[PDB]
């Protein structure tokens, strides 16, 4: 079994990369792809509170992402890993660390302690980081889909750099500045090399 | 202003004590009575998930009590304190520590770290612990099963460990006395604090 998470800011091509990689992996492995809340009812209900929120306090928001994470982990991830599956998860702990911790300003270590309570030692086996420059990311955002948004995008990227710097061995950084066909190939090859080594 | 929390297991006379102590403090203080979620919409929505849940994972439950606590703190407690109010809060951090931490078995220090994230340094100014024996507590519960009895005992045991740990904001009131005396001791303890 393998627990693989995918991380990156907006404009990293993450959605496209995960879907294409997953599609290729389904041929050779017992693999599932998911994201939080992922249809788990308690998680979907927590997510509705987050979306229905009016200027929600960032710590309440962090605690709700962490509660949704646990429900999804407990009801979807853990049962699949117990069946010997490769689990591909779109966003996990590192998303809370970069967005809530770094970009929102709660502090990475504080959001980590919160998330360690939620995951209870279930860290990913491998994390694919879709390493897109802020400039390429910005251009992908305007293309494929104000000024405060630009700075928030940069801080998310800066947040992911600090996370990798403090925990490199868990991470595999993929050049997301390349055309998406190449990002897909590099991500697939990185995963295959990991899966065939275990 | 003052943030005063009330802690204790069921059967400690907590409801009666808070209401009566509120009735006496209002003469001299701008005081409010509250409990989480306390009408805060986001908190009420979180509480509905907790109550509507079926065999919910204890850590998700702990994280939801902590999320409801923050919403209540941010939208009710803090604005009340800013107005100069005495805030009487029925259950706060120590309840998560005794119930989720100790009695449910997650571990007190783990639930503390979770709750320190939620309160972000906003510890109570004073915490009234209504120190009732399990036996007196049990009798008060029946007046107002084996698994329930054992859970009640573990909650009390949990509060003993918490009180043993931190000794500054905690004030232990003998809740084995008749309720009139528990009310008087609690009121006098609060007055001594508010005056000094
Ligand atoms: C998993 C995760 C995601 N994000 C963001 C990634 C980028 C998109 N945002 S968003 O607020 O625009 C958003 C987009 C789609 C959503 O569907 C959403 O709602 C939730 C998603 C997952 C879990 C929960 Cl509780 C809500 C929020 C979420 C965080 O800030 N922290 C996390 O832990
Ligand atoms: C504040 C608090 C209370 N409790 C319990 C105290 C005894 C009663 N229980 S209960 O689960 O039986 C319960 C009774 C009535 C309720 O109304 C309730 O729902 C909530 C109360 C406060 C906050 C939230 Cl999110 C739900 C739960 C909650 C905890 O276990 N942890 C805490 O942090």
């Amino acid at each position: 079994s393998a627990f693989i998470t995918f991380e990156g800011p907006e404009g990293s091509g993450k959605t496209t990369v995960i879907n294409e990689v997953y599609h290729r992996l389904v041929k050779d492995y017992d693999v599932i792809m998911t994201r939080e809340p992922g249809g788990v009812p308690t998680g979907e209900e927590i997510r509705k509170i987050v979306l229905e929120g009016n200027d929600m306090d960032i710590r309440t928001e962090a605690m709700l992402f962490a509660a949704s994470r646990r429900e999804h982990l407990v009801l979807k991830v853990i049962p699949a890993l117990k069946e010997g599956k490769v689990v591909l998860c779109d966003r996990y702990i590192d998303s809370s660390l970069a967005y809530q911790g770094y970009a929102r300003g709660i502090g990475v270590e504080e959001v980590r302690a919160l998330n360690e309570f939620a995951i209870n030692g279930l860290y990913p086996d491998l994390t694919i980081y879709l390493n897109v420059s802020a400039e390429v990311g910005r251009e992908r955002i305007i293309k494929n889909s104000d000024q405060e948004d630009l700075k928030f995008h940069e801080k998310v990227i800066e947040g992911y750099q600090e996370i990798i710097h403090n925990e490199s061995q868990r991470f595999k950084s993929v050049n997301a500045d390349q055309p998406l066909e190449n990002v897909v190939e590099d991500t697939y090859q990185t995963i295959i090399k990991y899966l065939e080594k275990i």
